[PDB]
RNA sequence: AUUGAAAGUUUUUUUUUUUUUUUUUUUUUUUUUUUUUUUUUUUUUUUU
């Protein structure tokens, strides 16, 4: 849904109160569409009927369970994805460089023959090995009356300074409690397993 | 004749062991079985 509002004026900019009330404002043509006819497979399970002119719900290498999008979305994510970052080597730049590599820093014995990305969550949670048990957490945070307080803004510098400031905390406050763990003064590669573990267990941080 | 279905949250685990209501505590301290009462009265060592 792309909302546009008029930025600012040749010798005035608007504060960010009344963008935001323009953008509001030109919503209802969100809520106007019109009628199409199709067939979309309900989640990703089982051969329909329906329309009959296509091909039924395209078999997988487990059996029946992949709908088109969902094929195409393990395709896209095939390459790039959890794996990427798993193979990947984060390097946290401070007074001494130090370096994190997933693929020689989590402990889970697994055979050549297994993969990583099926076992993905439960690398994350911790398993040390397949014969282990081990609850995963989940957090989620998110701002106080961020909406509110960023309609009474004086002006658009003021909206773009109180984001980037939090943003840029956001990130500090992460890398911060990273560098807390690593400096445990206990075996190195306890806090490098865990740190690895913690990055792989991110999905989205930033404002 | 629900998009549509058929599965016991089940098996398995003794709230058990250690610990003496025990030690100390004399039913004794005192009190004369005495106290008033005469073994007394009557009777001729004696006759034909």
């Amino acid at each position: 849904d792309v909302k546009v509002a008029d930025f600012a004026y040749e010798n005035y900019v608007r504060n960010y109160k009344e963008v935001y009330e323009d953008m509001m404002s030109k919503s209802y043509e969100r809520y106007l569409i019109r009628d199409e006819g199709k067939v979309y497979s309900y989640g990703l399970h089982r051969v329909c009927d329906n329309c009959g002119i296509r091909p039924a719900v395209n078999r997988s290498d487990d059996g029946e369970y992949l709908c088109e999008t969902c094929n195409l979305v393990r395709d896209l994510s095939k390459n790039r994805g959890f794996i990427a970052k798993y193979k990947s080597k984060y390097t946290l730049y401070e007074e001494q460089r130090i370096e994190i590599s997933p693929k020689e820093d989590i402990k889970f014995k697994l055979d050549k023959n297994q993969d990583p990305t099926s076992y993905a969550m439960e690398i994350i949670a911790g398993y040390r090995t397949t014969s282990d048990s081990r609850y995963i957490a989940l957090i989620k945070a998110d701002g106080n009356n961020a909406g509110k307080i960023f309609g009474n803004t004086v002006t658009f510098s003021e909206y773009v300074d109180k984001s980037f400031r939090l943003d840029f905390g956001v990130k500090k406050m992460f890398y911060d409690t990273l560098l807390d763990i690593m400096r445990a003064s206990s075996d190195e590669s306890i806090k490098k397993d865990l740190v690895s573990r913690i990055l792989l267990g991110v999905l989205y941080l930033g404002g």
